[PDB]
């Protein structure tokens, strides 16, 4: 089969022929239709991610494909950018009839991240939440999920031209980063902040109201947190996938809404042949939505 392999960290990808995947006991081989790319994939190629994969390896962790006539979505540790991938039956995610392969590929990581992040910060109906990079994959997903949870959303992005989408998705207000401080004050401070910028985190903390919580998805002075009983929660999706209880709960909330009130935003779609281009699109702040590779 054809597949993209990264032989060296920081190196280029290579289109190669590889042996067909062999499904071990409990696994199925799904023929890939689409692959959703994540910034995490970019960091893994540089060896700068929480998980350190040793080359050579096939990039791609968010896959959508067919198994015996039925389409499923799945999170794999690697092997995405290939014609076929072996996947544990238990990781298979059933999709609603009619969901396109592209929209399905933009769902797993973003929506699970948004929901589990808010769920962990104990977001309650009516609470005020700031969503950054609100026109991106995670952002658009965050706005929709927060809305479904009954939260009041303040979306922020870098350029005015990126604000229409988040506003359309349900945000109460959308603002450029420069104006967030004044909006937070106008809102009486925020209850939650989904931090993806990571730079001046101390500034994000200043936007929080008493009891506020920042989810970290430039050190933090432990004293600014006391005055207002603030909390900073570090977040990393991968380890959470191993917790059946959490997952089941999240899927019990997300799945019945997939294709209905929750509609993953597909961004640039690249053909299999343009894998390198798709990876660069992950770096183009200008793109909106999820970067997807279609086979």
């Amino acid at each position: 089969m054809k597949a993209w392999v990264l032989k060296r960290l920081g190196g280029p990808l290579e289109l190669v022929d590889l042996p067909e995947p062999e499904a071990e006991e409990g696994e199925v081989v799904l023929r890939v239709e689409a692959v959703g790319l994540n910034f995490a994939d970019h960091l893994m190629r540089l060896g700068a991610y929480l998980t350190r994969l040793h080359p050579p390896f096939i990039p791609g962790m968010e896959v959508v494909g067919v198994v015996e006539g039925r389409r499923y979505a799945a999170l794999v540790p690697q092997g995405g950018l290939a014609e076929r991938v072996a996947v544990p039956k238990g990781a298979l995610l059933p999709l609603p009839e009619g969901l396109s392969p592209e929209e399905a590929a933009a769902f797993p990581v973003s929506f699970l991240t948004a929901y589990l992040a808010l769920k962990r910060a104990q977001a309650r109906p009516g609470e005020k939440v700031l969503v950054q990079a609100a026109a991106g994959a995670l952002g658009t997903a965050a706005v929709q999920v927060a809305r479904a949870m009954g939260l009041r959303v303040l979306a922020a992005a870098s350029r005015p031209e990126k604000l229409a989408l988040p506003l359309a998705l349900g945000a109460e207000e959308a603002a450029t980063y420069a104006e967030v401080p004044e909006r937070a004050k106008a809102w009486g401070g925020l209850d939650l902040v989904l931090e993806v910028r990571g730079k001046e985190v101390e500034e994000s903390l200043g936007l929080l109201a008493h009891g506020g919580r920042l989810v970290y998805i430039a050190p933090i002075p432990p004293l600014r947190l006391m005055r207002r009983n603030l909390a900073v929660l570090g977040f990393w999706l991968t380890p959470l996938l191993r917790e059946g209880a959490l997952v089941e709960e999240a899927l019990g909330f997300l799945l019945p809404r997939l294709g209905r009130e929750l509609r993953p935003v597909v961004g640039p779609v690249f053909p299999f042949a343009e894998a390198e281009a798709a990876f660069r699109a992950l770096l183009d702040r200008g793109h909106t939505g999820k970067v997807v590779v279609r086979l």
